[PDB]
């Protein structure tokens, strides 16, 4: 198990603009689109980011390009941040996909308002994080795999990926 399988699981894969959980056009691994209702606007972001007129599809290597590059990002993100960037280092390597997962997931921002988890987890109190990560419209809105991303930052193993 690494990041790329876990977050592969997570989000899927598609080759054709979808809407996500959230109703924001998307596409291949969990790329988001554009926050706008307007179809088109997500077409040009598409072909903006691929660098070619798709209309609205693309390819399972230009997906698995743009998933390379979201997940460089995010790490990325959060070693720039002053709050995360600590937190991120004191955690062993399956945690850190947890914490990568999230990001991926929430952006920056999203995740930037759980401090009260943060810390938690800085201590290494497992049980107790897990059940503050829970009190959460993240948890509320996608359950079964903030469960899944939870038993991982609770239990540092793969279980939960099975
Ligand atoms: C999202 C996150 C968590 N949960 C813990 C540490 C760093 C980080 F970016
Ligand atoms: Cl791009
Ligand atoms: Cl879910």
């Amino acid at each position: 198990m690494n990041i790329f399988e876990m977050l592969r699981i997570d989000e899927g894969l598609r080759l054709k603009i979808y809407k996500d959980t959230e109703g924001y056009y998307t596409i291949g691994i969990g790329h988001l689109l554009t926050k706008s209702p307007s179809l088109n606007a997500a077409k040009s972001e598409l072909d903006k980011a691929i660098g070619r007129n798709c209309n609205g599809v693309i390819t399972k290597d230009e997906a698995e390009k743009l998933f390379n590059q979201d997940v460089d990002a995010a790490v990325r993100g959060i070693l720039r941040n002053a709050k995360l960037k600590p937190v991120y280092d004191s955690l062993d390597a399956v945690r850190r996909c947890a914490a990568i997962n999230q990001v991926f997931q929430m952006g920056e921002t999203g995740v930037a308002g759980f401090t009260n988890s943060l810390r938690m987890l800085q201590q290494k109190r497992w049980d107790e994080a897990a059940v503050n990560l829970a009190k959460s419209r993240w948890y509320n809105q996608t359950p079964n795999r903030a469960k899944r991303v939870i038993t991982t930052f609770r239990t540092g193993t793969w279980d939960a990926y099975k």
